[PDB]
């Protein structure tokens, strides 16, 4: 029985080494690793690989790894898929704690805007939760953690996160944890996955996906939102991505409205994470 060497990226950094049998379906891969994690909530959770035009594509878990990766290596991260609306309903502590690592890559990467308070406060959470209560003999006037906090790090950011881990004194993992998700989840651009499109007249959007619906990133002055509800049908076809929706009460029909995404394959991985979004999202 021939298997196949995986390498995972982790969410604190680190690499997972195993192997699968060759013609093994991701959710084969999946459990092993959220094993290796100790993770249980597994819903929320799923591997990435880069395409052979180095885009970031969702392993499938019901379909063979080797009809994804193609001609790629069998190289993975470890992901937040569906971002919780209330981190707080969820059952365990390690989810959240692996939901707060992403959510550290997602602002440290700049996918995730975050005005100079908020960096320094869900920072101040973080060191909280990983050095414990507030200790002056590691910390002098010109301290600079460890810790990436922000896309661009400035003597005033390490200061104000010193300042608010003072304040935390007391505070165990799991509490600083759940403070740090509190503020998170409240970030505009919060479990947003951005797709980059033109509309119907050319003119260039982002269409953003998450667990409320389809953002539509216009001009910064005019956002459409289309909650699930209202998203009646989604579809693809060659460049182009489609979605009917809602007809307003005593309106006879249907509305639709089209994107052109860069290429057939970035309208397909769209109308996948949307279907998985609107699914995820209706049973939740
Ligand atoms: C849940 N929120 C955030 C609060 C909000 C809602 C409406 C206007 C301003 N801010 C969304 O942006 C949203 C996403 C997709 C569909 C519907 C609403």
């Amino acid at each position: 029985p021939k298997s196949m060497q995986c390498k995972v990226i982790l969410l604190d950094g680190s690499e997972y080494t195993c192997d699968v049998e060759k013609r093994s379906r991701g959710q084969v891969l999946f459990d092993k690793v959220c094993e290796h994690l100790n993770l249980l909530e597994k819903d929320y959770f799923g591997l990435t690989y880069r395409d052979a035009e180095n885009q970031k594509n969702w392993l499938d878990p019901a379909k063979e790894i080797k009809k994804q990766v193609r001609s790629g290596a069998w190289h993975f991260s470890f992901n937040v898929k569906f971002y919780p609306p209330d981190p707080a309903q969820l059952s365990e502590d390690i989810t959240r704690y692996y939901l707060c690592l992403q959510l550290r890559d997602d602002i440290v990467s700049g996918r995730l805007p975050c005005s100079f308070v908020t960096l320094a406060l869900l920072g101040s959470y973080t060191v909280q939760s990983e050095l414990g209560d507030y200790d002056p003999d590691e910390c002098g006037s010109d301290y600079i953690s460890e810790f990436r906090f922000a896309p661009n790090h400035t003597k005033e950011l390490e200061d104000k996160v010193i300042e608010l881990h003072k304040s935390h004194r007391g505070m165990t993992p799991a509490e600083a944890e759940m403070h740090f998700l509190e503020n998170a989840k409240k970030l505009s651009m919060y479990g947003v996955d951005l797709h980059h499109a033109k509309d119907s007249e050319g003119v260039e959007i982002m269409l953003g996906v998450c667990a409320s619906g389809l953002l539509i990133y216009r001009d910064r002055l005019r956002i459409n939102r289309f909650a699930w509800p209202k998203v009646l049908k989604i579809s693809y076809k060659r460049n182009n991505f489609y979605i009917k929706i809602r007809p307003g009460e005593f309106e006879q029909f249907e509305s639709t409205i089209g994107f052109k995404l860069p290429n057939h394959r970035a309208a397909k991985r769209l109308w996948k994470v949307c279907v998985e979004h609107h699914t995820f999202f209706r049973l939740l």
